């Protein structure tokens, strides 16, 4: 709720998210609290970011928002996702279950500043009630070609999903949310867009198995979804019920980027410095389903 | 028997149970012997109980019970059970697979005192036998609505469950042990009541897989049960033949704790101090069914 | 032959046998070469043994036969067969693939001495050949309830079993070796009765898998043999193309001892001493078929 | 009614009843008239008990009713029925086909008084009717571990039986009686409990040849039966339209109690002296389905 | 067990034994108590022996065995088994329940003495026990063709027979007792060889009717058995619980001698003396099947 905080929370964990920009991926993390292996003095709840022109050297950008200098509002910085539009960078983000948050700047590097008095999304947004124990905090948004914003949230459960349209400012929402359903949804609803078909990939629950990064496809971005399987089962997947991802076009390539501490264990580095952060290639076959994801074992030649 | 305790033995692994109370989450383990991993001087067959209010801080209340202090007849306290009933608490436990025991205090954190002269169920309780190679030391003890309690033990075979009603002063039996199935039954036989029905839950044997624990339904405390299905895999669950659980609810939420050092290695800490033992949130379908069991990855918001 | 030396050596490896006799548990193994971790001096080719009379204390006996001193023949001793008859103790062994011996002591401890010019079976053994790339290694002695003794040998494919008769005195042949077949048959051939019924347990191959040990059940100790399935999987089981086994009695209770690096890993010691070396209870449906084998954890309480 | 005496007239034999108290079995049995073999002064109606603690030696008891004497309506004591509840005995008893009554002892051996001014059911009962041509005089009586009683009647047909809770002072009713069904309901309505399970037994008709005793089997006291088979055919059954009849455990043991002058005929005695009355031992299968009645020939060892 | 003695008690009843020595049968019963018909001073526990050479005079041997006088330990002596082996005769016996002995004599006609300080088999014998309600009292003692001797034994169902070996010296036995099973089990186990197959005859329980003797064929001594069918219905069988019996070769002509007080009045005497001991003649068909049993009327002609 609240109850379910327990499950859901994102506290010792980073959160990924991803944009290109001006040649460059950028890679944004949530932050909030506590590693101590023995002991520590490590913390500070934000977002940060780092970036690359290759895939192999990183530059880190250090904090782009941390909630209680840069809103009015909130505490807590979950789970963000990052728009460009207007010539502008657009991060949203989830005050721990408690309201979700949008944040802009001129700059892909920040400072981000929330200009609202209270969160974009919370629980009475009018669509989203009523709801059986819905969590929200993991906003993925998206920008259809049509010029339409969407938001995509939700979690714990088949019936959990919804998604509501953004005003062209991308700091405002039109109208009501609506509902969506999704095999097994636990959490990180995410769109994104190729060859026509739109593509809402999302954390699966542990009903059968561990949880998952899954998806369905469409034609249209809020209905007419078929459950089409799973794009990244990671053996074993699991710590800390952390599915989140971006998946993202650079440079021609498509790449599903998620947070692993084992899979990243089993291939080297510490993105000098971001996590724990894996980033693989993905394929689609001719139809448009996802034909593979492969670990990236180099950087781009030039 | 005596012939199996090389595969039943407890005596190096750590049963637990648990009890809500006043705003509490209280989680007893047994303790027998003899960890040296270098060396060691590291000891004492005991029952002891820590205790939260958050999931995430502990309070270490030390030793409960100690059954060559605190009965007249035991030497070991395996496997609790603990019930609060009649302004006071009820802990079950088994002597070493040489009968079953109650201890009582006024408190959740003792000192408990068994009362009786010898064990409350044992080899010659009737209705125990007869029995192909059942071993007699995990009680799982559940007070019905109706104000029935019953007392659910045995092992070693799909028929070797029995069901034995308690008087309400909770230290005596009324009447013969019953019989029970269930599939693949090794041990941990438990019993917790949800939404009108009735779950059996247990240590399933190695005879496919290793073993998990498993579960039946009914709208009846002891007879009418249908398999249902795997509680908890635990890839790869084994050492040390424990399988022992709780099952209870807290704070509107259910969890299941179990011990698993595997499992507890791959998520963090020591309870300061108690193993080892984990807590996963569990759910249930619309119909009953358990859902899913969940990590658990921080505390209670408030 | 000869070829296939580098995938059927035992040297660095610990082929295990077991007898009980006086109220104890005998354990055997083969030693060759050539641990050395960083760096060592470690070796001696031989036979040791070590007891018990509870399972959980055990004493060295040390050196109980080594080729080279005890026989007039050999220079190795892998894979050990043990037997007790005539108030005497038979020790069968591979000299490396050139040959089986046999070495005869009347003490359980040794000194084991081979009495004979050369192998007791080898390639020029009535009824071996023809024989399609077979191993001579690995016996499996049996004496049957009629006083009729067997030795199981071979290796290297589905019928590249044999089985001949010893005569009395344990030290001869009696007529030609016999062929068997069991699916998937690699190595390790041994003969268990049990309620009447006999037990053709055995190494797997690599061709669908791990190998693993699995048996086949017959009323005949020669003939009329059916499959029926994996009696010890061990996820994950290879180092080192070793699943010799025993299959023994002891205080009523049946037990499969084998050697496994890795699962002794997850169990705790080296049995002062003896390898690696891991005992499993194994349990037996109605019908005769093996329901299960369950770990020890704990020695017999008596 | 009235009109069918000539077929349920219990005058001319002798119906029993039976329990366990203080290590002794009792056997009662109702009397009433006539037997002059050549010729006779024979009489007297009443309830007559004879007890054991080994099932051969027997002593008489005598009279413990007489309708006559100690009940201020009654005049006849068919088919008794007896429990033991709050350190008291309750008889239960028919007036001949008009009215059950009830008396009650401190003592299992009486004197038995029935305290009510009337018949405890009757045709005026709330439930009972209507009714085609049942008949009201063959109660059976149990106490569920729910501490509810309950008295099974009624006669002459499938549908033609009823059941009724008792209050806990065992002399009154609570609430109406109910209907249950049962193919080729006869007489003798008969409630007893086993490892969970109900067992409604009967006297069936005679309309598939002779009458025999028939059972059912439940999950609950007065619903959810289903027909089960025969407990005893006797071949050949029949004098005197009495198939009364108790199920009672007596030391570990179930025993079928029954009234058959033939039967007894071909094995000795009258129980120095009760007819006549038949004890078998009886066995259930591992589902709670009855496996046999054998008939006893000897007594307890001890 | 005990507890089952009012049904399994052999003391009201005589069961037979019969073997063929120098030209003649010898038919041995059991005797313990206590036939009074009006009155009598009637007794004597024991065994005796009746023999004949044509089958219809007989010659009275009287008391060959009494337990009290003639073992160590036993009492009682129910359920002969004799084999005639080594120059010797060996008399096989159950102490009520409480043990199974072996008495020794070089007459067939006695005295024969029970040379253990105890039963030859017990509830301890290894391999007997687990049991759920195992009777043992009636052996069944068989020399195979390859001198390997076998005692049957068991009681109380489908899978409560036992068989083990027993040493050449007859007084011993030889590893652990086997299982087998029989459809409805009850008691008599009883072993045959005829034209190489196994005949397992056996008294049947009361599941399904009468108790009756039946049988299993087999090619070998203790498994591999298939149920065959009834040797003997018995219209109507019954009293007392006694379907003890032999099958024997003698003069080239297959009998069954059984116990019927009901059958050997509807043909005359009592074996001057010794019952109610009937004696038919056995046929099979060509494939080994019990063609059919036809009561003897006459003697032999010469």
């Amino acid at each position: 709720s609240a109850a379910d905080y327990p499950i859901f929370s994102q506290r010792f964990t980073a959160d990924p998210a991803a944009v290109v920009y001006n040649g460059r991926l950028y890679i944004y993390c949530s932050h909030d609290s506590d590693a101590t292996p023995g002991q520590s003095t490590y913390n500070i709840p934000d977002i940060t970011c780092i970036s690359t022109d290759d895939l192999k050297n990183w530059t880190d950008h250090g904090e782009v928002f941390n909630a209680k200098r840069d809103s009015r509002w909130a505490s807590v910085s979950w789970a963000p996702s990052i728009v460009y539009r207007n010539n502008k960078f657009y991060l949203y983000y989830g005050n721990g279950g408690n309201g979700i948050g949008v944040a802009v700047s001129d700059s892909p590097t920040g400072p981000f500043k929330d200009p609202l008095p209270g969160p974009l999304v919370s629980w009475n947004t009018p669509g989203v009630q009523p709801a059986q124990n819905m969590w929200l905090f993991d906003p993925g948004v998206f920008v259809d070609d049509d010029g339409q914003a969407y938001m995509y949230f939700g979690g714990n459960g088949q019936n959990n999903i919804r998604v509501i349209k953004l005003g062209n400012d991308m700091i405002s929402t039109v109208g009501s949310a609506m509902t969506m359903s999704a095999p097994r949804f636990f959490e990180a609803a995410y769109m994104h867009k190729y060859n026509g078909k739109y593509y809402f990939s999302y954390a699966s629950d542990f009903s059968q198995g561990a949880s998952k990064i899954e998806y369905m496809m469409s034609d249209k971005p809020t209905t007419g979804f078929q459950y089409k399987g799973v794009i990244l089962p990671q053996p074993p997947d699991n710590y800390s019920n952390n599915n989140h991802h971006a998946i993202v076009e650079y440079k021609g390539n498509w790449y599903v980027v998620y947070h692993n501490r084992t899979v990243a264990k089993q291939r080297g580095l510490d993105p000098v410095y971001q996590r724990n952060v894996c980033i693989d290639q993905m394929f689609y076959n001719a139809d448009g389903t996802i034909k593979q994801v492969v670990p990236t074992v180099d950087g781009l030649k030039q």
